[PDB]
């Protein structure tokens, strides 16, 4: 996260840190608890990932330092990547991780509400992007979970900033005209949480951007509401 600040412990209880154990353990991507056995994240986070066996999901984490060899984690039973996914910039950057065991909800770990189709007319004015990603294009994974408040921009406005791309209605962007605050490498798969009516909704999934926090380059996110039918289909046994 560029231009953000340290999060308060338990402030984003749905935020998880997805680790890979290969070659050695490290943070791979962010993700969001949306069900007792489900994490919603980004499809492009599994590039090169041949098996879910090398994945570990850690919930209720503030500092990466809290994660040690003796720290409990959730194994991943199945990685579900949208069948239309090809690459982040072309959209459909969404994936579900079916956990081997169920998450016991508590103040430190709880699900974020999925957006409602009836709220695509709502104007989210309190949205935040979170993660342990880079604080600078050329950086490294951060210890403390960072947060940054970023305004949503219309897709028409976003398209104007990415003329070489096709910003579809299945994407949603957030950023400041002058840049300065944005998600970055390592934040991928993380949530774009927006508080509406005293309730937090998973509006977007951190996906991509032209570098990080540059002026006139809004961050691009997977427009979650466009995937609620997909999520239901893929999670409904």
């Amino acid at each position: 996260i560029v231009g953000g600040t340290a999060s308060v412990r338990g402030e984003w209880p749905w935020q998880v840190t997805l680790h890979t154990t290969s070659p050695t353990q490290r943070h791979l991507c962010g993700g969001s608890i949306i069900g007792n056995q489900w994490i919603l994240t980004a499809a492009h986070c599994f590039y090169g990932v041949e098996s879910p066996k090398i994945l570990r999901v850690y919930s209720g984490i503030l500092n990466q330092a809290e994660i040690a060899e003796d720290t409990s984690f959730f194994g991943v039973q199945e990685i579900i990547i949208h069948d239309q996914y090809k690459m982040a910039e072309s959209g459909y950057d969404i994936a579900l991780l079916k956990l081997e065991t169920t998450v016991n909800y508590a103040d430190s770990q709880r699900p974020i509400c999925l957006p409602s189709k009836g709220d695509r007319n709502v104007i989210y004015t309190d949205c935040w992007v979170t993660g342990w990603g880079y604080r600078k294009l050329r950086d490294k994974i951060q210890n403390t979970l960072q947060k940054a408040k970023i305004p949503l921009v219309t897709n028409e406005e976003c398209q104007k900033r990415y003329r070489g791309h096709k910003i579809t209605h299945k994407m949603i962007c957030a950023g400041y005209r002058e840049g300065g605050k944005d998600a970055c490498k390592g934040d991928s798969g993380g949530p774009l949480s927006c508080k509406h009516n005293e309730v937090w909704h998973l509006v977007g999934i951190t996906s991509w951007g032209e570098g990080c926090a540059q002026r006139e380059r809004p961050g691009v996110y997977t427009n979650v509401v466009e995937y609620v039918d997909w999520i239901l289909e893929k999670t409904q046994a």
